[PDB]
């Protein structure tokens, strides 16, 4: 029981969402090869997703992580990039979203860096790029994030189950680079918005 609700380019909802994407751009130390060579986006659509049964699951195990560190859920809005996309928003994230290569375990990983997000999006490491011109620096094949409420808990700051008496870990990584995190489980992360977009070309 998903359903996805345009939100009009008018609605502060909108204008925030776009300004969190476009403002958490950086260059990254690829050169851009996964995720492709871009400042900005062509922001097309954002669409809220609403499912009950997905927001239940995730406010209840909201609430235990925040009884579990001083009432603190520790709460984010932040970014994640994947081919499985449409399962996660109808399915929720889960185990099979582990990403077991990852640096800080087989867990499931978010970034504040929307670009970073956008690495993943055509798969690890970019994969081969677009399905239709097999590029990963495609400036015309529309991509999709997701923007995400994600709690973090209590957080493993590093510099399957989650570190003894943690809820997530935070990667630290670069001086212009903004953190990374990974939850374990798959109902400490709500898929809110499901934003279309396209990377620009630089001029
Ligand atoms: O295709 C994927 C996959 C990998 C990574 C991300 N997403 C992200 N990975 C990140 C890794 C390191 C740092 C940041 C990352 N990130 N930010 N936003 N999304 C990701 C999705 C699917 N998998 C294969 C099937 O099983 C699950 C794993
Ligand atoms: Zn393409």
């Amino acid at each position: 029981g998903t359903i996805l609700i345009d939100l009009s380019p008018d609605d502060k909802e909108f204008q925030s969402v776009e300004e969190e994407m476009q403002s958490t751009v950086r260059e990254h130390r690829d050169g851009g090869h996964a995720g492709g060579i871009f400042n900005r986006y062509n922001i097309l659509k954002i669409q809220k997703v609403c499912n009950k049964k997905l927001w239940e699951r995730y406010t209840h195990r909201r609430k235990e992580v925040s009884e579990e560190n001083h009432n603190h859920a520790n709460e984010r809005m932040l970014f994640h990039g994947s081919p499985f996309v449409n399962a996660i928003i109808h399915k929720g994230f889960d185990e099979r979203h582990a990403y077991i290569g990852g640096m800080f375990g087989a867990g499931i990983y978010f970034a504040e860096n929307s670009s970073k997000s956008n690495q993943y999006v055509y798969g690890i490491g970019g994969g081969t790029g677009c399905p239709v011109h097999k590029d990963r620096s495609c400036y015309i094949c529309h991509r999709q994030l997701l923007f995400c409420r994600v709690t973090l808990g209590k957080s493993f700051l590093q510099f399957a189950h989650s570190p003894p008496g943690h809820h997530s870990v935070t990667g630290r990584p670069n001086g212009l680079a903004l953190a990374e995190y990974v939850i374990y489980r798959g109902e400490q992360a709500y898929p809110e918005y499901l934003i279309t977009y396209q990377i620009m070309r630089p001029e």
